[PDB]
């Protein structure tokens, strides 16, 4: 029997719903969908809806009776939604659909995406104080799933993931930052899966023990072991590191190729992550370090430094597997049930139902070794993915894959955030099952509305005309 939500979880609650209910209260961002055959009756059918919501009955009818109306109606090839907070926006998004023009707030396609979206599961350098809480305190199926994983968690670590999440005096380290991130991202994927969602394939970059989740690699429990033997090892051993031993991690604007002869120079670089055509990781003995950043520096690259005294995915991780090995005993890895792509087997893709690859020697090697992302990103474009979808606190990897889809030759990639510092957590998540539903992929975009309770809940148009 597991762990509950510990007592302190529970007072650290009551304080911020005290907050929370405090505050000043935001209109909320509706989603109206408008669809057609053609995209030309699309527009007329967008102009028709603001002409509409331009008179007094219209301005009358709030936005989300109106988005529950629209959520009801045959839903066509050629799709748009505009998000609004209130009746202007509403109406200058739909003008904008109706003219074939673009929009911050408006998404229009002429026809469905031809592949399943890939998850992509990062999240180095995502993390911020914050991260989770707004959704936890709003979102019930959010916060039932964050319970979850709060509660493996306790039962391998032995401490609250949601009291780290909902106590605004507590920030992350190089363990805590790990196990916080895979809470939010299991409960933002199962988030969209509650709304009908679902990935065609994943690619990791820790991410990659959600990934294996979502792949149905592993089980929730077991994905939690992994990501939880890794995090508390590489915190300890980070923390332990001073002079000699300290090893750093670095951003620079060098490609696989221009990094194979720049490293003849320095014995004991090696690549931490492959991240974008002309992005790659590297880490080493500070000296070297600070010299290939000074030489990208002197070639006009840029180069940037991160904190960290210890670098992952290097061979400074040995003393670490020995005990990685005898900590992940036991887990059961399973047949994948969408498919992968594996950026710790150099980016290459194992098909649903392939043999399992999620064993105790996968999670040695994925922390010993180079992530293959671009190398990941580049094999889903070539196979014919065009839909990315990251699920973080914040979209940094997203970054990574539009330098590599553009370099593949797509240019008009749909780059799918989720959550993001200093944007309503609520908010994103219908931005993101928005463009999920506009671009075709697997979304019931009527559980975006509450079911209507009476009639007020519709508005006076097609498909809920009042007789
Ligand atoms: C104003 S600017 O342009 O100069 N700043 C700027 N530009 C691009 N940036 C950037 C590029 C990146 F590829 C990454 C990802 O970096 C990782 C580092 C370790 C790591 O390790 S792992 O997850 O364990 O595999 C995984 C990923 C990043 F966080 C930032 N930053
Ligand atoms: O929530 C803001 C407000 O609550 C107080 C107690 O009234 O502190 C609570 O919330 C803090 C922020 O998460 C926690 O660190 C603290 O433990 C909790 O009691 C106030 O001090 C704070 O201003
Ligand atoms: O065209 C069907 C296709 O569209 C999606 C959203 O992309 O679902 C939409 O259409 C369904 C009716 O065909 C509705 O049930 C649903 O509410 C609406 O979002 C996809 O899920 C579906 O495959």
């Amino acid at each position: 029997e597991l762990p509950g939500v510990t007592e302190e979880a529970l007072r650290l609650k009551e304080a911020a719903l005290e907050e929370l209910a405090a505050q000043e209260v935001t209109a909320p961002l509706v989603p109206l969908a408008v669809s057609a055959f053609l995209t030309s009756r699309k527009k007329a059918a967008a102009a028709e809806l603001a002409d509409w919501m331009q008179s007094p009955e219209g301005q009358a009818s709030s936005l989300e009776s109106i988005g529950r109306s629209l959520s009801r109606r045959n839903h066509g090839r050629s799709r748009a939604v505009v998000l609004a907070h209130d009746h202007d926006e509403a109406i200058k998004g739909l003008r904008a659909v109706a003219a074939g023009k673009q929009a911050p707030n408006v998404f229009s396609v002429d026809g469905p995406v031809t592949t399943g979206p890939v998850w992509v599961l990062a999240g180095f350098g995502a993390q911020h104080r914050k991260m989770g809480k707004s959704l936890y305190l709003r979102n019930e199926v959010f916060a039932a799933w964050i319970e979850k994983v709060d509660a493996l968690v306790q039962d391998e670590l032995g401490y609250s993931v949601l009291e780290l999440i909902l106590d605004d005096a507590q920030d992350y380290g190089i363990e805590t930052t790990q196990v916080t991130i895979f809470a939010i991202q299991i409960a933002l994927g199962e988030l969209l899966r509650h709304h009908g969602a679902k990935p065609a394939a994943v690619i990791g970059q820790l991410g990659e023990a959600a990934s294996a989740y979502f792949a149905g690699g592993l089980s929730l429990r077991d994905a939690t072991r992994a990501i939880c033997s890794r995090s508390h090892l590489m915190g300890e051993g980070e923390a332990m590191l001073f002079g000699e031993y300290i090893r750093l991690m670095a951003l620079v604007e060098y490609s696989a190729d221009e990094i194979r002869e720049v490293f003849s120079d320095f014995p004991d670089l090696e690549v931490c992550v492959y991240a974008a055509p002309t992005q790659t990781v590297i880490g080493g003995p500070p000296e070297q370090v600070d010299a290939i950043l000074a030489r990208a520096e002197a070639e006009g690259k840029f180069a940037r430094k991160f904190a960290t005294k210890g670098a992952s995915h290097t061979s400074q991780m040995d003393p670490l597997l020995g005990e990685l090995t005898a900590e992940l005993q036991g887990i059961k890895p399973t047949s994948p049930t969408c498919g992968i792509f594996s950026t710790v087997h150099e980016g290459r893709y194992i098909k649903p139902g392939g043999e399992p690859i999620h064993d105790v020697e996968y999670w040695k090697k994925g922390l010993r070794h180079s992530v293959y992302f671009t190398h990941g990103i580049r094999n889903a474009v070539d196979s014919g993915h065009t839909t990315f979808l990251e699920l973080a606190p914040n979209p940094v990897a997203l970054m990574q894959v539009a330098l590599t889809t553009a370099d593949a030759g797509l240019h008009d990639a749909q780059l799918i955030p989720t959550l993001a510092r200093k944007q309503d957590e609520v908010s994103s998540m219908v931005s993101t099952m928005a463009q999920l539903y506009v671009y075709g992929h697997d979304l019931d975009i009527r559980t975006l509305f509450s079911r209507a309770s009476g009639p007020q809940d519709y508005a006076n148009i097609p498909p809920t005309r009042f007789k």
